[PDB]
């Protein structure tokens, strides 16, 4: 029915317990054709009690974290030392493939929640996590090894070290605290529309070094009750808007020709193809995360509203045969609307 | 039988009308594997009777729009103005995907015969216009966002709206003119190869920006009735040639050897994959246009002739050991053709 | 069962004579979905006694050769002249697609052994080879050209032409010789991992040219009987491991949780995914050589030994909570083992 919607059911449940979860979305492509273009992306969600950490694991892919909610403190650990980064909301992170790490909630009354993007490379689409340390649900990988190999490579008897190492301590990869280059945020620049009706902030690739690799652009969008965000559409960039707080009215317009519309609630999310003419209303307070694809030189072109308006730079023969009205009618009614990208959804 | 042959006859109509038509050819891979390099790619063809516009659109995918006949005036709209080009036969330009543009024939007594070359990433191998009118075909696409929507956009009631430019206007989308970077020419160097039998003209992407981009090379062929381009190969490109005018004899090598001929009218198209051999013999005079995807340091290597030729270069034992005769009677052969390039076909 | 093991009985005999022989590695992605991302690559093996011949042709694909054992000369041709490169055991160079070469063993004794890593992008797993001469197998490309097309193209009579060029000589493409950038070494460099047990050089592209385009890494590695290579992954880079002397015992652990172990023989080779643990014992004297694709960044984390562990990176607290242990025994169990990378197999 509509392809570009993932509701929040949609997620998968890779690991939950007490203390937070692990959920990963469906491939984009799983039952469209139309997303091929996403095959290589997969988009995870984190959410975690206070005190709590998510023990050490290295990933087979890029990711790109994003803290939704709360604030964290996450720690890279390399061959020869360690870095640590306290992330408050909003903050951003690239972790590369391969770097192991643990992330800690350190609120004693708030959670965590942290959007994760992957970028896979190995295997088109797969994302895997390899833990340090056994559980339940599955054995330390070191456990794999032969025990000559291990007992070689420590160089300690074998009984050391399925005691020391190997031995299942936790129960989950999620445990609570025992009772005793740099992030950047969403925020960190004026906004690039911003008026009383909306606020959207943007994070290109042009502009900083960790998404330069990434091709990819972030934004942060919060609207008012009853604002509308009017008809525009993005030249090569494709979106995944996913709502982070508040109900959305998203109308999509692609081609024979179809409208796809949709409320979106706080954890849906909503792809917008490159050049789909798009549009949405906060049906009640919201703020979203957008992360687009294929974001190099992206420009985003508005149907409605005073500046940015294309359909405001056809001259007027053309716009006569073009458009039923005349010139001038067509000219007077792109001038109605005063306001620019917010406008009042009354 | 021959994969890599396109007969005008395997374009597809997109639309047509008393004034012009857009005509798009069938998908590369469509019905072989072989073509697999080619996929992100399609041709499209568009030809307009004079004092004639084709109407506001733009396309979700990056084109490289080539005039084959005539001259015409382009329109590139973006969000803050406009810019107007006027073409001539052989100009060249590429319109970013996303930016609405608009085509006009100005010439009273001449055929608009244009090429389009389009390089699709949103979804590989498919190219999207979204036209601002509707037609008998389609409508706005404005006119499928919700009236709400609409209303609260251009700040006016609904009536004024569908009256002023969702309304059906005109019938087609190539309607007649009421009876009242820049772009660059294949023709702007001399030409690489030149003599009295024919004449190549080619633009590489190490020499222009625009084609530096898409790792796209371009070329002007003209020939002479009776000419022959001796057998030669490119090393790494692989060339869509397109027949404009005149009649060729093409005959393509490839591997259990497949010698694969054909006679190109206008309008044809043949694919020259990199490596193998190919000749042509120009069946009258003729005009051919090439378009070499994966062109970055792309050689032309050449089996026969004076100039250029690999096989001149294999030192005399190895040639004996290499060819029947001796090294004497290879290196004398080889000498027998004075001319490089081009020769008499006769 | 193991899908990352090739052993050398699966490689496909292209052509074989009692002078030589030219081999073709399956697909990687024959029979297996895990390794997709290997798919544009193969892997081909030349070897040929003394004073032997393999007839200039020019492939469709980018190939990186290796001298395994031997001696080799290398004659590339350009249209218009030749390089000369006389190849050691050890050294390696890069012979752009179409570029027509030939290979001798000039050595009285010795037989030579090469490894031609192919990059494929006309077809994405296909190569291709045009042989100038005819042999019993397949005639020359330059036959499959019509009489007319090469009588006008060398300006001489079909007869000349069938006589010295055309008329079957050799039997196959590798020959008797009658009895009468630059490239670079894998070990000019010192090693990065050199000890009692075991030495490891390896060539990234951030440092030579020629693997700067290609994204590969290369590299020697030279074991001890008995002697271990510990535990670690490879961040970024999948590697393609070929035994070229001795035997080894290899175990690759990836993700439920799975160890794929084996004896790789000379000939051998074992694909080893980025971000899967492995390691390998030296079964008896070895060297081996790795192509590592997807290499620009590659980090080697190790998980134990003293040098680049990573696991004794982690904080006692957080060690304390990820492992059975406590902090102070597992910080003490990584201690047990004094030497880095290559240790004893005992």
């Amino acid at each position: 029915n509509n392809p570009y919607l993932f509701r929040s059911n949609k997620f998968l449940t890779l690991f939950k317990n007490q203390h937070g979860s692990l959920r990963l979305l469906q491939r984009f492509n799983e039952d469209t054709e139309k997303l091929e273009n996403l095959r290589d992306y997969r988009v995870l969600e984190y959410c975690s009690k206070p005190n709590t950490l998510l023990l050490p694991h290295h990933s087979d892919s890029d990711l790109l974290v994003l803290v939704l909610e709360g604030q964290a403190i996450l720690v890279l650990v390399n061959p020869d030392g360690r870095d640590t980064y306290k992330l408050d909301q909003g903050d951003a992170i690239k972790i590369q493939a391969g770097t192991p790490f643990y992330l800690i909630n350190p609120d004693n009354n708030q959670n965590l929640r942290i959007l994760k993007f992957a970028i896979t490379f190995r295997r088109p689409g797969t994302v895997e996590d390899f833990f340090l340390s056994s559980t339940k649900r599955l054995p330390s990988y070191l456990s794999a090894f032969s025990k000559n190999f291990l007992e070689a490579s420590y160089d300690s008897p074998y009984d050391e070290i399925e005691q020391t190492l190997l031995q299942e301590e936790q129960e989950g990869v999620i445990v609570k605290m025992p009772k005793d280059d740099k992030p950047f945020n969403l925020r960190s620049r004026d906004p690039i529309y911003s008026n009383n009706y909306g606020k959207l902030y943007e994070i290109t690739p042009e502009k900083n070094s960790q998404l330069r690799d990434l091709d990819i652009l972030l934004n942060c969008l919060q609207m008012n009750e009853g604002a509308l965000f009017v008809p525009h559409y993005n030249s090569r960039a494709t979106v995944i808007l996913v709502a982070n707080e508040g109900r959305a009215e998203v109308e999509l317009v692609g081609l024979q020709l179809r409208r796809y519309a949709a409320t979106l609630s706080e954890g849906d999310i909503i792809v917008i193809p490159s050049s789909f003419p798009v549009a949405l209303k906060a049906a009640s307070d919201l703020n979203m995360v957008g992360i687009g694809v294929n974001a190099e030189n992206n420009e985003r072109n508005f149907l409605a509203g005073h500046k940015e308006n294309v359909i405001r730079q056809i001259p007027r023969q053309v716009s006569d045969l073009t458009f039923p009205g005349s010139g001038e009618e067509v000219e007077e009614l792109l001038e109605n609307q005063k306001e620019s990208y917010f406008v009042d959804g009354q």
